[PDB]
This record gives C-alpha cells, structure tokens and sequence, in this order.
C-alpha cells in the first residue's frame, strides 16, 4: 500500500498574525497506523516570533491516526492523491485564525503547504504577550456534513501560570477524490511539545491522535 508504517514529513507554513509575517519550515516522522508523528520546526523568517507559538501547533495531518477496523478511514484512502484541509479557530477574546493545508505524497514522505493568517488578537492579551504554555488534551468530533469530512472541537489554551482560554476549531477536510465515507466518531489528540527556548526559533512539536466510535 501507499501508506506505509513508517512515513516521514515535509512541510512550509507562510504565515501572518496580527500583521507580522512569518516562514517556518518542518522535517518529521510518524507511524500512521499508530497515530503518533513529530515534526521539528525551524522559523526561517519573521524570528524571533512576536506571538504565541502555541497558535500554530495544531497546523504543523490526520493521516497520522490510529482508526479501528470498523471506521472508515477518509485520510488514508484518500492516498495516493491526498487531501487538503481548511480550518477557523476562534479564540474567546475574539481573535482568529485561519489556516489551510494541502497534504501530497512524494515517495515516502508527506508534504504540507501550510498558510495562516491570525487576526483581531488583542495587543495586550495572552496570545501576543506569549503568555500560552500549550493545549489541553482533545476531543475532535468528526462527521460527515455536504460530503466531505467536518472536525469540531472545544478547545483550550494553556495559560502560564494559571488557567486557560476557551478555543473552538472548526475543520474541513477535503479528500482529493471519493472514498467510503465514515458514520460520525471522534478523534482523542495529544500535542506536545520538548522544551524549548521562549524565542520559538526551533520547536520539536509531537502528536498522539486516536480515533473511537
Ligand atoms: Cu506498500
Ligand atoms: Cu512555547
């Protein structure tokens, strides 16, 4: 099959917060069929980052999700031809992001185009204060709506010190071609990061993702 046990990761994210504009590039690995990836970061321009780095994680691939036998897969039947994906986190203070990716197959490897454009974050609040110190665990509802896969969660924002800011994701993801379409299920994520220097010029972020129905 074209999706292996052991698949490596390629990807570029260009990107802009609050008008500051960015560059990160990305080389990893995973175990799809485990749902475990991780991907070391490296900002390539825009360093040092003005704004949390936490805003971007969840950009740097469902492919990576262990999937009982029972629940269509939409990820990885969309292989070889991929997929993309295009998604809207809303922060409880208003702030936005949006960010699409498009996910191709070279060889072995993964690759991500990445584009995110944040918006509305106030100056002074957590986000671009750099106050965030990662995300909770999730769940991500998944379920088909106008054919295509849709991913809902209510998320939170790790805050230093104390607490956290209420997160909602809404996810499309677009297979590039028609596969057996899945019933409604959800998707339990752990993202995580090693520690890093607070300048966020290289991040080694990884992911657990499982899905149950
Ligand atoms: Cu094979
Ligand atoms: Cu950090």
């Amino acid at each position: 099959g074209v999706i292996k046990p052991d698949m490596k990761i390629k990807l570029k994210m260009e990107g802009n917060v609050n008008g500051y504009a960015f560059v990160i590039e990305g080389e990893g690995e995973g175990k799809p069929y485990d749902g475990t990836n991780t991907i070391n970061l490296e900002v390539k321009e825009g360093a040092p980052l003005p704004f949390s780095y936490d805003i971007l994680t969840t950009a740097f691939n469902r492919a990576f999700t262990k999937y009982p036998d029972d629940i269509p897969n939409y990820f990885k039947q969309s292989f070889p031809e991929g997929y993309s994906w295009e998604r809207t986190m809303t922060f409880e203070d208003k702030g936005i992001v949006k960010v699409k990716s498009d996910i191709s197959l070279e060889e072995d490897s993964f690759i991500y185009e990445i584009y995110l454009k944040g918006e509305n974050f106030p100056p002074n609040g957590p986000v671009m204060q750099k106050k965030t110190t990662g995300w909770d665990a999730s769940t991500e509802r998944m379920y088909v709506r106008d054919g295509v896969l849709k991913g809902d969660v209510k998320h939170k924002l790790l805050l230093e010190g104390g607490g956290y800011y209420r997160v909602d994701f809404k996810t499309i993801y677009r297979a590039k071609k028609a596969v057996k379409l899945p019933d409604y299920h959800f998707v339990d994520h752990r993202i995580e990061c090693l520690n890093h220097d607070k300048d966020h010029n290289k991040v080694t972020v990884y992911e657990s993702a499982v899905a149950r129905n």
